[PDB]
Parts: structure tokens; C-alpha cells; sequence
């Protein structure tokens, strides 16, 4: 059976909190008054929610309403508790209220007003500096939630809002997030395929905050190399193959050995043998303006098989890739 693993940081943060902090099954939702909010316009739709701009009529505040599609009550409680625990954190969406929808009977989360810039208009105009800046802003949200004992587990472009006009950013969709407890075995069937860590793909359940750092690395690769998604698997198996064709099979098998992970002998044959590639082979005339030695060094230190060897959020924030942004922020 597999060798156990622990977060290198924020290991015991939840153990030191009152049980109610993380024991979301005990949480009692006190519903607000639905009549306080009038929907104004639809902003977007997901498979799990509909998002609207609304107005709080009690006081004339602009608000955003996320009307949840039916999900298991446990997972709704989890997301609410996490949002409440993280309220006020840097670049975390701020949950103002919780109301039941009259029509669908389903829950509606009410947030402090947030703006999204149509990314497509930005994508073609995003500088090397901009990427460093926004990556730093994401890292502030991740360091915060990790420090608060919470893994996002679904880091991806769709879960990152920017308001480019005001240089503002928000990490959204906390629906897959979970509390970190040392020893706990988590469901590996989380995150979008392109951003799943190797730990998920090889079925190592005793994972931690460092999952988010892999996903972040996948995002960084897609941005600097202009290749979205960067690791484009067509299935969960091929996802790991795409990774292995870049990082190499030697380090993959070293990881599996270190943690005594049992992998299907079939998987071993379809994985094959691949050299570790230099990152330079993915630089081309279109993307080279986004790529620096510092960007590649940083990327290298996120995208490791061994979850324990990846940078933490706080370490990442100290990395040379961010030096001029930090200096400039401290204007
Ligand atoms: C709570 C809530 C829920 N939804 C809301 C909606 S929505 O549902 O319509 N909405 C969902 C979110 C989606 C995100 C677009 N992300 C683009 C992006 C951003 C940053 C990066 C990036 C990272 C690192 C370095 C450089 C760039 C990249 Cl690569 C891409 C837009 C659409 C609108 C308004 C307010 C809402 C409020």
C-alpha cells in the first residue's frame, strides 16, 4: 500500500481550529430574504449555475447572484462554509448573502459586485508584465486559502476573473474546494483534465495544497507558450502521456517508486519511455516575447511529479519571475 504524505506547509492549521471551522456538515445555513434582491441581467451560465447581475433593493447596492443548479446538500454546505471562512481574503470573491430562489427552490449565493473583462479582447494584448502581475495576484489568493486550510482543486482560466481596467482579479468557483487534513484520502476525480496533477492521474489520494500549484503551472505554460490547454489529453490516460512526453518517464517512475504507488501494468506499457525535454523546444517566434529564463525556472519548479518538491504559494511569490512586480507594487 502507498507511503503516506503530508503538506510541507500549513499542515495542522485545521487541527488548531474549532471543529465547526471545517466540519461543514454541522453548519446551519440562515437564509436571507429573497425579496431583497432583484435580478437585472444574465451574465453567464454554467452546467452547475446561472450568474446574474442584481440589485439589493434595501440599499441600492449592485450585487452578483449565482443561482446553483441542484447539487448534493453536502457539497453546497462545503462551498458555503469555505466561502464564509475565506471572506475578506485577497482576491477571493466576497459572499454577502445566501437566499433561496423562488422558481427553482435552489440556493442563490449573493456576492459583492465584481467585473469581468471579456478575456478575448485582453488575450491578444497581454504583455509579459501583465502575466507576471496577474499570476502574482492569483498566488496571493492561493497562499491565503492554503493558509486557511483550504485547497481550491479547480484552478483554471475559467475560474479566474480579471477586471483589467482596475487591475483587479478574483479566484472563483469554490465548488470543488476542500479542507486539508493530514492523513485524509481525497477523491482524485477533481479538477479539469488539463490541470489535473500527476497525483490524481496515478490515483494517489493523500494529496494536499500542492495540487493547486501544478494546476497553476499548467496555466502559466499555456500563457507563455500561447497553447491552451498546454497538456491537451483527450482522456485521463492520454493526459498523463502528454505530461510524460515532456517531463519524461524516468521521473514519473521515480515518483511512483518513492510513494509505493500501485499502477496498472497496462498503464506502464502505454506510458512507454520518453526523455525529459528542454522547455526551449516549445518557444517559437509567436510566444518568445512571453518567455524568459526566470519564467522557465519558475515553471520548472511548479511542474514536478513529486507534489512535495513543488514550490509553495509563498515560495512562488519570492521567485525572481515576480521581482519587478513586487518592487513596482511597493511603488
Ligand atoms: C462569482 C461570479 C461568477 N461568474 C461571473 C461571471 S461569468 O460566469 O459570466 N464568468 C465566469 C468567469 C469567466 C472567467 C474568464 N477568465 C479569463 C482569464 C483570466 C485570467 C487569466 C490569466 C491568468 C494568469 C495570467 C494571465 C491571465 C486567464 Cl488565462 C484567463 C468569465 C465569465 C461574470 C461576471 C461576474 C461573475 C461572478
Amino acid at each position: 500500500g502507498p507511503v503516506p504524505s503530508r503538506a510541507r506547509v500549513y499542515t495542522d492549521v485545521n487541527t488548531h481550529r474549532p471543529r465547526e471551522y471545517w466540519d461543514y456538515e454541522s453548519h446551519v445555513v440562515e437564509w436571507g430574504n429573497q425579496d431583497d434582491y432583484q435580478l437585472v441581467r444574465k451574465l453567464g451560465r454554467g452546467k452547475y449555475s446561472e450568474v446574474f447581475e442584481a440589485i439589493n433593493i434595501t440599499n441600492n447596492e449592485k450585487v452578483v447572484v449565482k443561482i446553483l443548479k441542484p447539487v448534493k446538500k453536502k457539497k453546497i454546505k462545503r462551498e458555503i462554509k469555505i466561502l464564509e471562512n475565506l471572506r475578506g481574503g485577497p482576491n477571493i470573491i466576497t459572499l454577502a448573502d445566501i437566499v433561496k430562489d423562488p422558481v427553482s427552490r435552489t440556493p442563490a449565493l449573493v456576492f459583492e459586485h465584481v467585473n469581468n473583462t471579456d478575456f478575448k479582447q485582453l488575450y491578444q494584448t497581454l504583455t509579459d508584465y501583465d502575466i507576471r502581475f496577474y499570476m502574482y495576484e492569483i498566488l496571493k489568493a492561493l497562499d491565503y486559502c492554503h493558509s486557511m486550510g483550504i485547497m481550491h482543486r479547480d484552478v483554471k482560466p475559467h475560474n479566474v476573473m480579471i477586471d483589467h481596467e482596475h487591475r483587479k482579479l478574483r479566484l472563483i468557483d469554490w465548488g470543488l474546494a476542500e479542507f486539508y487534513h493530514p492523513g485524509q484520502e481525497y477523491n482524485v476525480r477533481v479538477a479539469s483534465r488539463y490541470f489535473k496533477g500527476p497525483e490524481l492521474l496515478v490515483d494517489y489520494q493523500m494529496y494536499d495544497y500542492s495540487l493547486d500549484m501544478w494546476s497553476l503551472g499548467c496555466m502559466l505554460a499555456s500563457m507563455i507558450f500561447r497553447k491552451e490547454p498546454f497538456f491537451h489529453g483527450h482522456d485521463n490516460y492520454d493526459q498523463l502521456v502528454r505530461i510524460a512526453k515532456v517531463l519524461g518517464t524516468e521521473d514519473l517512475y521515480d515518483y511512483i517508486d518513492k510513494y509505493n504507488i500501485e499502477l496498472d501494468p497496462r498503464f506502464n506499457d502505454i506510458l512507454g519511455r520518453h526523455s525529459r525535454k528542454r522547455w526551449e523546444r516549445f518557444v517559437h517566434s509567436e510566444n518568445q516575447h512571453l518567455v524568459s529564463p526566470e519564467a522557465l525556472d519558475f515553471l520548472d519548479k511548479l511542474l514536478r511529479y513529486d507534489h512535495q518538491s513543488r514550490l509553495t504559494a509563498r515560495e512562488a511569490m519570492e521567485h525572481p519571475y515576480f521581482y519587478t512586480v513586487v518592487k513596482d507594487q511597493a511603488r
